[PDB]
């Protein structure tokens, strides 16, 4: 069997007032009749509104970002100023995050850690750039983004950890990963786990898919031995986030 | 003699809900009597709620933050996100940020013509740092700052802008900055505009200081020329802050 999926909803950058109470209304009045974990990772604008209005029983409200330590960070949000607005569930090292925000190996790595030693629920990203896929560097990339998290926690913190496969390469670069695709990536980090770790752990891990999701696709993909849920994007803006919930079959 | 002071709050990275209001509701029964534009920065997480419960009239909230744009930015908050959010005040260009967040020039420059393009009121920030100060190269360093934001400003669009002086140099490094020393930076400033850019602007603009205020210098600073108000940080959590609002006259 899988451990329990995640259809987690990154918003990104995106709404007004109006478009998020409309969604989290289709959401709220959704029912979802399996077990599935929901989550909702909107902007830090919006998390007060969200938080007021998500009352589904399996949704989750989730920043998209943080910094460890309160302080002087003219602009950013620190893991205490969240969990004291009541957020527990984070996503740290988001593929757009390393690529334009610089946030490296070892700085995803430590507010990996922070998050988790705060009592965070983490959904840590990874996955290699066209680049290099193009030049099979993927195995190299991929093993190498994840030890970095790993170096920093104990074996007792995995039980809060996400990992999400992020297939950069085809993320706006006219590249479709298939199923097959995502399932040999999973696979690694997977075999990755079970050795480095522990074999319990990895059986217990849940490994989301981060390419393009959306509910043609979303069927297939899941039914894929190593993929435990979903990290979507745009299809979190509409509609068919319900169709991707129900694909957690 | 001066334009309308502003007695500005960063609040940086910083915050609870329960010791943020009662700052507010200090805040709130304070008795202002001149005209003054107070202003408190928050975190984006506490937008709604210093939003909502700020009563006072001669006070505003800004975003200590923004990106000129939404769509696929993880972790980031856009200018349309704020402005439908109800907020039209801004921090920019600050230190901190371009400190250890890659805020260059040509970043700090597009950020704000954004903002004003947008209908933001903004306190771009600019100040140089204990490494140049020292190798003399302060005025090298502040006019290209504040042109490259002068670059995409047009002339009208500074009805829309104030500028923060930042003693990067004083700020944490062992140093003192008086406030003849001040004034200097201050006026090097009230000088470039007016003359690059028409004296009708200048003497409108209102110009910043941005280094260690508090509740004693507040006063002897802002009894300075070319002294418009502040940029405070230490003093801005607490209640002295009372103190340099008055301090503006
Ligand atoms: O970052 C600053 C200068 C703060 C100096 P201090 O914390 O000593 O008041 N303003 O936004």
């Amino acid at each position: 069997s899988k451990p329990q999926p995640i259809a987690a909803a990154n918003w990104k950058c995106n709404g007004s007032q109006q478009s998020l109470s409309e969604l989290i209304d289709l959401f709220n009045s959704t029912s979802i009749n399996h077990d599935v974990q929901c989550v909702v990772a909107s902007t830090f604008v919006h998390l007060a509104m969200t938080k007021e209005r998500l009352s589904h029983p399996k949704f989750v409200i989730a920043a998209q970002n943080a910094i460890a330590k309160s302080g002087a960070f003219t602009g950013e949000v620190s893991l205490p100023i969240l969990k004291d607005f009541g957020v527990n569930w984070i996503v740290l090292g988001h593929s757009e995050r390393r690529a334009y925000y610089g946030e490296t190996n070892e700085i995803v790595a430590d507010k990996v850690a922070a998050a988790v030693a705060s009592g965070f629920m983490v959904i840590a990203c990874i996955g290699e750039t066209l680049q290099e896929r193009e030049s099979g560097r993927t195995a190299v990339v991929v093993l190498t983004q994840i030890a970095a998290i790993a170096k920093k926690l104990k074996k007792a913190d995995w039980a809060k950890v996400v990992i999400a496969y992020e297939p950069v390469w085809a993320i706006g670069t006219g590249k479709v990963a298939t199923p097959q695709q995502a399932q040999e990536a999973h696979a690694l980090i997977r075999s990755w786990v079970s050795s480095k770790i522990g074999a319990d752990v990895r059986g217990e891990l849940r490994i989301l898919y981060g390419g393009s999701v959306n509910g043609k696709n979303a069927r297939t993909l899941y039914q894929q031995r190593d993929v435990n849920g979903f990290l979507v994007g745009g299809a979190s803006l509409k509609p068919e986030f319900v169709d991707i919930i129900k694909a957690t079959q």
